[PDB]
């Protein structure tokens, strides 16, 4: 069976760059995924959406859409120190938590800063 270290290395493996929202995002899908016994699904459509034709980026928003685990689901809310913490890539992609945030809407994680901070992190 695919562990969720197996798919997180396979996601990465398509993406340029590194430490961006996407690689952050790779990371969110493949620890619900693991947690909903769901690693098998999000691999297959995750493959499925390459063979068709999509960008690695489009594959991963598409599962958030189509795997039903993130219909609605509140972004995870990691913990750090500080915003500097962030990876160099992301740091443009923060922004003030809204109202109702959803991953199936583009908020990978919210970040919780120490000195009690919150960053939402968007595609
Ligand atoms: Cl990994």
């Amino acid at each position: 069976d695919i562990s969720a270290k197996d798919l997180r290395n396979i996601m990465y493996d398509h993406l340029p760059g590194f430490g961006t929202a996407f690689h952050q995002l790779v990371q969110v899908i493949c620890k619900l995924g693991k947690d909903s016994n769901s690693l098998d699904i999000i691999h297959a459509e995750f493959q499925a959406s390459l063979a068709e034709g999509d960008s690695p980026q489009c594959a991963l928003i598409q599962i958030t859409k189509r795997v039903p685990i993130f219909q609605d689901a509140a972004p995870p809310v990691i913990h750090i120190r500080s915003r500097g913490d962030i990876p160099r890539a992301c740091q443009k992609s923060l922004r003030p938590v809204p109202p109702s945030p959803a991953i199936d809407a583009g908020w990978v994680c919210v970040f919780q800063l120490q000195d009690g901070k919150t960053l939402g992190l968007k595609i």
